[PDB]
């Protein structure tokens, strides 16, 4: 995973006003009996944005997006997609 960690940019289909994804993931873990993930916020001047990184038991994703909440929404929503693996 030192060649290019999973990276994908996309906004969930039909986002509600209080639609919380990051809360949906952590909540999903307990629901599936898993550990709690951690994240960090950073902003690249290259595109001037805000990105969040998600880290799980043995997986890690990257979400480059607008505002922080939007940045967090992707990272969590990311691993979520990578969690199903099908």
């Amino acid at each position: 995973n030192d060649d290019s960690i999973p990276t994908s940019a996309e906004f969930p289909p039909g986002i509600s006003p209080t639609e919380n994804w990051v809360g949906k993931l952590q909540e999903k873990s307990q629901k599936s009996k898993l550990q709690a993930p951690i994240y960090e916020d950073s902003k690249n001047e290259r595109t001037e944005r805000f990105l969040v990184i998600c880290t799980m038991c043995n997986q890690k994703t990257r979400g480059i997006r607008s505002k922080k909440k939007d940045a967090k929404n992707l990272a969590a929503w990311l691993m979520w997609k990578a969690l199903e693996d099908g």
